[PDB]
């Protein structure tokens, strides 16, 4: 099924290096600049966003009216929300690099993330624009055996759950 995924356009959180899930965070004035360049570089087809300001933002901005679900939400970094990476506990950096083992405390493990994600991806029954998160599609690009890191407001595009198709970025 082909889907695109686009990452939501930058917040200041992304410049400071802080783990940012479910904070509210709205985007900066680069990060609408980047949503609006995504307008005319998505496909028409029906969209869904997550429902957090950033990726509804990134939508409205990129010329989408998304219907909007927390199933497509980043993943809930509990106390873990706005810890700079940098002094992020080695277990942690570690269980976030490698992409497993991660439960912070009043958040949600990366495999209850995973299985949102994954869920919500297989009730779609035709092709879609996915407004959502970095993490979101980190789980999706690595589930497909690739590296799951793209730029802020960037978009891929995947044959799901089979193979990705293309990553798009724009300066």
């Amino acid at each position: 099924m082909e889907l695109w995924l686009v990452r939501h356009g930058e917040t200041l959180w992304n410049r400071e290096g802080r783990l940012l899930g479910w904070t509210d965070l709205p985007l900066t004035a680069e990060g609408e600049a980047q949503a609006r360049r995504l307008k005319g570089a998505l496909p028409s087809l029906p969209a869904f966003s997550s429902d957090l300001l950033r990726a509804r933002r990134t939508a409205e901005l990129a010329g989408f009216s998304p219907r909007l679900y927390p199933e497509m939400r980043e993943i809930h970094f509990g106390a873990l929300e706005g810890a700079l990476w940098e002094t992020l506990d080695p277990r942690y950096k570690e269980a976030l690099l490698r992409f497993q083992g991660f439960h912070p405390p009043g958040g949600e493990s990366l495999s209850a993330f995973q299985e949102r994600v994954f869920r919500f991806l297989e009730g779609l029954k035709a092709p879609a624009v996915l407004f959502t998160h970095g993490g979101v599609v980190r789980a999706v690009l690595r589930a497909l055996g690739e590296d799951g890191l793209v730029p802020p407001g960037s978009a891929v595009a995947v044959d799901w759950p089979r193979r990705v198709l293309v990553r798009l970025a724009l300066d």
